[PDB]
């Protein structure tokens, strides 16, 4: 049988959670996808010779989902923690996303990948060095992405599957 992986995409409003997810699922860039929509998407992929069924939850942090947030997160096997390379606040928020994931999962060994999105844009305010130092402090990988060009997007999700395997 195919190995099934429940992945959860988190991070500040506007970092590109939806754009990243829709690239993997539908192979196109969506400009300004409805920021309020939270849904799960399924995709079959081959990673290192293993057929994987991915169930990806694209979080939107809306008030209507707030009561059930912990129940939705607890079934996640791995988390993509996304910031944008032109938004320092989204990078500062990463340690808070990790605080909440560690709380819900009651563990410091939750499979996780740090993702720096929008690497196509010129006006960078967070360097790869900063993100790699943060990832190293957590013992997790860092992957740079552009949801616009699709560069690195699959590497981010596939890296998270490899982290879930180690767990
Ligand atoms: C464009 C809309 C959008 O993408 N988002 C809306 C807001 N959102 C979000 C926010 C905000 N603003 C937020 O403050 N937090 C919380 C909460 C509610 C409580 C404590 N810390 C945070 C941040 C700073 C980590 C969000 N948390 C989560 C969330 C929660 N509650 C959780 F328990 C987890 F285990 C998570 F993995 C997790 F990520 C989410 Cl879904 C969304 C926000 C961002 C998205
Ligand atoms: N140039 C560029 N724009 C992006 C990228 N990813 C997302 N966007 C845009 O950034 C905004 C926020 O993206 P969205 O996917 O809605 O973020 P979410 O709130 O995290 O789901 C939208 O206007 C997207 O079109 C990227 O890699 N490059
Ligand atoms: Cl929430
Ligand atoms: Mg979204």
């Amino acid at each position: 049988s195919m190995t099934e992986y429940k992945l959860v995409v988190v991070g500040a409003c506007g970092v590109g959670k939806s754009a990243l997810t829709i690239q993997l699922i539908q192979n196109h860039f969506v400009d300004e996808y409805d920021p309020t929509i939270e849904d799960s998407y399924r995709k079959q992929v081959v990673i290192d010779g293993e057929t994987c069924l991915l169930d990806i939850l694209d979080t939107a942090g809306q008030e209507e989902y707030s009561a059930m947030r912990d129940q939705y997160m607890r079934t996640g096997e791995g988390f993509l923690c996304v910031f944008a390379i032109n938004n320092t606040k989204s990078f500062e928020d990463i340690h808070h996303y990790r605080e909440q994931i560690k709380r819900v999962k009651d563990s410091e060994d939750v499979p996780m990948v740090l993702v720096g999105n929008k690497c196509d844009l010129p006006s960078r305010t967070v360097d790869t060095k900063q993100a790699q130092d943060l990832a190293r402090s957590y013992g997790i990988p860092f992957i740079e992405t552009s949801a616009k060009t699709r560069q690195g997007v699959d590497d981010a999700f596939y890296t998270l599957v490899r982290e879930i395997r180690k767990h």
